[PDB]
């Protein structure tokens, strides 16, 4: 139920602005939000052309609907409104917010060159960060601003935070995936930026709610003044955040994280303010993009070196096993390339253990419980006791495994112990008022120990286990 | 509750081919239909690394994948299978169908070229149409081809028809809008291209159906093979159509009309083939792009040729409202200006009729009529009776009209009679069986006689209409 809510299809707007969907042809009025005329003053029925008249920036809308640019935006000094707009199929959507008086653009140029800067200097990423979310605390006037990074599962955690003492500290919780549900993470990765700024509004209808043009409900997935779901709001109230503002990080196409900001009372933020942080999370994408592909590539080379110095040892050795483990030197890379603290070689009954691994009969047991499962190439997992509970026995020692098969009975396993990881949580990450799933009240922190998990496989040291796996392969069939 | 089923995420496909998902990082399994094991040859558990000697291709999709090629196609002569796969954020989608045998390219190939020659010579659209569905069903095969074009309350009628004499004849026939909703006309807008080989295929799941990469379901908006509509293929059987095939015709970015192909028992066309038709639909798209802006802008430059005509005889006339109506040549042009039959001014009291108009009275009335409605610049209508029931009464001089205020309290109305059109329906219009909203079960001819409808306004009459309102309104302003 939780990810079906259609949260591109309100047919509604928040307060703080209205709405005009005009049909590209002829630029006559399709829908408008009910609070239109308390904006542009002058009503524009279903089926009125727009004129210069009434709308001055009309000749220029033309000009950018005719051109490549994406989004129009448009000062309009005599009604204090910043108007924009952008395209959807073969209807302009406009909308038009107050203008943010009292700021400076030197300021945010300043500002966001402070950032660029840093940035540009390759600092360490928790520091990237920070400043980045200070920029946006700085610039935006909110109580607390914060960078959510996902994790694999779609939790996520807070790994910056900037903010007033205002709202509470998050700074290293976890929160689970449903509080921001996947319809609304794809939205997210597409339009990069949202804005709440007062958690009580009543919804604004948008009339006719059927377009005439297109025969169907309009797509609000790219309004900025949009109803947000009423079920976040729910969650609003219970956080206690009158205010949000949030902006995607968006890395090599996906989702990465947010910039989300939130204010005790409720606050507004302008037109220029806001393409401003969008600005920021996108130097923060490009520096974190830059930052994977060279953690990345640095570890693909150094896994390199011990591969085929192996790879080497492997054939120049007799019995070829003495090239994964003939000497101190040979062990020591076996282990070095999957980053492992100790594994198992097993040549059918042929058992030899290498740096720490668990007790040859627990091996035993585990290879026969591995043989039962159908795995192509390897077989990876930061937890085993999840899936085999008698491995709760030792932990300690092989918490995560990769395990290669290599003939039909031979095995190539990998041992890494747990670690242990307090993880604290924004309230319970399992509870929901069930009803409707409605949003938990309390985001008091929630801890978790949490055991029989190891430090996970890097996919670099995945490739290296599959690369390993193909030169051993390749060497059994021709010794037989 | 009929344009909200959400037919791009259907979590099945059809049987006629399989499909694979996988991330783009690493192409490692992610998602599998059921049958890809009876296609590939090999399982491919969730986890899998493809690797070159499961998938040969391998390698080359690596390839399109970096490169901006937005479709990846490749011919498995080995299994005799076309493959083909698309992005979808950070997956590739891999779709997989048996190779269709026994075909030449340079059939194809000789035959498009016929049509585009054909196409580039500016021949009159219905021809167009006609060869079009007739090259379509040439290389396709079906019993029927046919080309459907929406009208602006998304109606469509057909226009073109090809066929083997097997099924029946719609050339002609109208059809509601409801038998292709806004979800499925909006889908089709951008996936221009769709299969559906056997009615009574039993769906093949996706599984995992929640894809463990992205939190979510697979979006399958762009899959050739996606499971339609359990309510669409109760259309086909009612209609007795155990295969059909349609592509999309787009111009100007919006769904024209579609090129409908069906097929008496069941039918397959190769990706190919199929390629072809997009490239038919293509040319044609481009030539009613063409023969549209051709036919406005001569209509527009001719409309101004009488413009600027009346124009300059209202400014030469001394009482100005001769420059309209003076002699033979300013009432004729008046009448052309917006392709009207007859005219009413009405300067306060004094009424000036020209050509065929309803009586005095009736004018009056009408006008009393337009005052209590709220119109920014005019009022068009081709079915006056449908909002002013009073208006039936004079219909044959009356049936349309486009109405311009001046004054506060003068009116400019023209005046278009009825035209009677008898309109042929695929079956009744109106009829579904409730229950769900399901399908009529008869496709029988039901006839209508249009009544107190005229032809309608052309979007350059009704702008020289607002344009000619203009110079008037700017001259009584003037005068005063
Ligand atoms: C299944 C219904 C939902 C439950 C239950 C739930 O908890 N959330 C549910 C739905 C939606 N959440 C939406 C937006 C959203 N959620 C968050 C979450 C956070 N805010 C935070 O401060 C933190 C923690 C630091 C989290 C994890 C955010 C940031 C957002 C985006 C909007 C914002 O800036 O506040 C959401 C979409 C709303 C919409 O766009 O209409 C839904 C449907
Ligand atoms: C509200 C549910 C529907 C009713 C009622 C209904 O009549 N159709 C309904 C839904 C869908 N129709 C879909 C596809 C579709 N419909 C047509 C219609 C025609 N076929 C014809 O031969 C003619 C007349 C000449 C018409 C008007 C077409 C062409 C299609 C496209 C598929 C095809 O090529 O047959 C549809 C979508 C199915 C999907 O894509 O999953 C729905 C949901
Ligand atoms: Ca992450
Ligand atoms: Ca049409």
């Amino acid at each position: 139920s939780c990810g079906a809510e259609p949260i591109h299809i309100p047919g509604a707007i928040q307060e703080h602005g209205a709405l005009l969907v005009l049909s590209a042809r002829e630029f006559s009025v399709v829908q408008a939000s009910d609070n239109l005329a308390n904006y542009i003053g002058v009503d524009l029925p279903i089926g009125a052309v727009a004129t210069e008249a009434n709308l001055p920036f009309i000749s220029v809308l033309s000009a950018w609907y005719s051109g490549e640019e994406s989004n129009f935006r448009y000062a309009w000094a005599e009604k204090k409104l910043d108007v924009s707009a952008h395209r959807s199929g073969t209807l302009v959507i406009l909308e038009v917010e107050k203008a943010g008086v009292g700021e400076s653009a030197e300021k945010l140029m300043g500002e966001l060159t402070s950032l660029a800067k840093y940035l540009n200097s390759a600092p360490s990423l928790e520091d990237a960060l920070f400043r980045t979310a200070q920029l946006v605390s700085s610039i935006s006037g909110h109580d607390r601003t914060l960078i959510y990074d996902f994790g694999l599962d779609w939790s996520g955690h807070v790994v910056a935070e900037a903010g007033s003492g205002a709202l509470p500290s998050y700074l290293g919780l976890r929160f689970p995936a449903g509080d921001i549900p996947p319809q609304a993470r794809q939205l997210y990765t597409i339009n990069r930026l949202r804005m709440i700024p007062d958690v009580d509004y009543k919804p604004v209808p948008i009339r006719p709610e059927v377009n005439a043009e297109t025969g169907a409900v309009l797509d609000m997935s790219f309004s900025q003044l949009r109803s947000v779901s009423p079920v976040h709001l729910e969650y609003m109230r219970n956080m206690g955040t009158a205010a949000s503002m949030s902006v995607s990080i968006v890395v090599n196409g996906a989702l990465w994280g947010l910039i989300a900001c939130h204010h005790a009372t409720p606050h507004s933020v302008s037109l220029a303010v806001r393409e401003a942080c969008d600005f920021a999370a996108q130097l923060l994408s490009m520096r974190i993009a830059m930052e994977q592909s060279s953690q990345d590539a640095s570890r693909r080379v150094e896994l390199g070196h011990i591969q085929a110095r192996l790879l080497k040892g492997m054939a120049a050795a007799e019995k070829w096993v003495d090239g994964l483990l003939g000497g101190e030197g040979e062990r020591e890379d076996l282990l070095k390339q999957v980053g492992a603290d100790g594994a198992a070689l097993v040549l059918g009954d042929d058992y030899e253990l290498v740096g720490n691994t668990p007790s040859r009969e627990q091996v035993e047991e585990l290879i026969l419980w591995l043989g039962e499962r159908e795995i192509a190439d390897v077989f990876a997992t930061d937890n085993l006791a999840g899936n085999y509970p008698t491995a709760a026995a030792y932990a300690s020692v092989a918490s995560g495994i990769i395990a290669m098969r290599v003939s039909e009975g031979s095995w190539l396993i990998w041992f890494r112990p747990e670690v242990i990881k307090t993880v604290r949580w924004g309230g319970d990450p399992h509870k929901t008022v069930q009803e409707r799933i409605h949003p938990r009240k309390s985001f008091e922190i929630w801890k978790e120990q949490l055991r029989n998990t190891s430090f996970p496989w890097s996919e670099p040291e995945l490739a290296a286990a599959r690369e390993l796996r193909g030169a051993i392969i390749g060497i059994v069939l021709r010794k037989t």
